[PDB]
């Protein structure tokens, strides 16, 4: 399902060459759950990135559901991105004049090719606020109306929205208290094992990557190790 | 050192109030390590907002270094932040202009003690990064050309440069992997212990929060109850 071929992603700084990937070799398959650990900037953001087309590596190649995404332009990145990826990013990225409710109907409405109506998108934007684990009361709030671990649940909750079979989350949990994550990985293990989606999560806390079949471990910009959690 | 009392903060959104905090009360003394958790929501971020001067009670009453905040004007409150607080931001909040080296030198540029030249100020700066375990290396990169945890580190470098007698830090480890966050954990302890700041830290890593002397739990925007643990 994912693929990264001898990936590499450098930065040219002044005149030293910085590597945040360095030939990187990965290979997830359909319905897999694997985490994704490693030091504070062992390249991890990177490569969820690269996985998510949402950047390009230096060199190497990457393949999502088989196809070859890494030499597609910025118009055709967007339509794969858009129908396979569901994405959490760390940083969240909620539009600020868009509430809640609002920004998780977003990227329904991008995907969906007709003309949907105000009362499935509601409802729809709802489902995923509610699997996210957010209050109702909370839909009508802006991100800057949030606290961090609500405004997290909204970011949850819009990767949800487009019912992609590959999700992508950087550190969701990283502003939840212990609980409120809990019911976040349970919500992820549910979705992978009833709906067989692939997800990959990258995460700083080890009982979050414990909910993972594999747990990858990266080391200034290499695949360190692997772990694997059940038998082969 | 830090007193709220009888703290709280109402939003009003439509014609529905919500209560971020309500009839908080709290007692921090000099040199004390105060942990601070709770459900996401609960009230921990408003509560050291306040504490740090950068939002005000709907009603209550704040004391600082024994200082009440309450009705000072907009430069007394920028002289006083600046002076006693070092505030660690949860969405870090840096300059993205500013390289993260200038990032930690702004707060320098601007401390209202005497004058710092611009060979001392950088000294300052860079030992504040190497404290906040962030390699030299990193010092010349902006914002965006940095992880989570390099941004994290930064965040936490630029509290530390006024040397303020208070530090306030809201989810410090939350982008860092735990053995950069125990690093993080022990200057926190070294300045608290050995330098006599007064600390307190938000959390929701339990790990973290035991450091501190105690632990107040926080629920719907009230003090549930107090663990203390040394
Ligand atoms: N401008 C605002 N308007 C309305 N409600 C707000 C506003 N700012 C904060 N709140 C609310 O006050 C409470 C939140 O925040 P705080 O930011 O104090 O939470 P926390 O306790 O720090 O939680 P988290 O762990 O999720 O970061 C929340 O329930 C939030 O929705
Ligand atoms: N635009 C850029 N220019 C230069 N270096 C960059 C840039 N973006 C990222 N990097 C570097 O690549 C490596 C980092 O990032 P990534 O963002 O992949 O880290 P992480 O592994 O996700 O770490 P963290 O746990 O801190 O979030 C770091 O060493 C970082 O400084
Ligand atoms: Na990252
Ligand atoms: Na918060």
């Amino acid at each position: 399902m994912i693929k990264l071929k001898n990936v590499t992603k450098t930065y040219k700084m002044g005149e030293e060459i910085i590597y945040a990937l360095k030939n990187v070799n990965l290979n997830i398959k359909e319905g897999e759950f694997v985490s994704i650990m490693g030091p504070s900037g062992s390249g991890k953001s990177t490569m969820l990135n690269i996985i998510g087309c949402l950047d390009k590596p230096t060199e190497g190649e990457v393949y999502i559901d088989n196809i070859k995404t890494n030499d597609l332009d910025d118009d055709e990145l967007t339509k794969i991105r858009r129908d396979k990826i569901g994405f959490v990013f760390q940083q969240f990225n909620l539009i600020p004049l868009l509430t809640a409710l609002e920004n998780v109907e977003l990227p329904l409405i991008f995907k969906y090719r007709g003309a949907m109506s105000g009362e499935e998108r509601r409802k729809r934007a709802l489902e995923c606020l509610k699997m996210a684990e957010l209050e109702e009361r909370f839909a009508n709030h802006k991100p800057n109306q949030l606290s961090g671990g609500q405004q997290q649940r909204v970011a949850i909750a819009r990767a949800l929205a487009n019912n992609p079979p590959i999700i992508l989350a950087d550190q969701p949990t990283g502003a939840l208290d212990s609980k409120t994550g809990e019911k976040i990985m349970q919500l992820l293990k549910k979705l992978n094992e009833e709906d067989g989606k692939t997800v990959v999560v990258v995460t700083h806390d080890i009982n979050v990557a414990r909910f993972g079949e594999r747990i990858i471990y990266l080391k200034d910009g290499e695949v360190e190790r692997e772990e694997k959690l059940r038998g082969f």
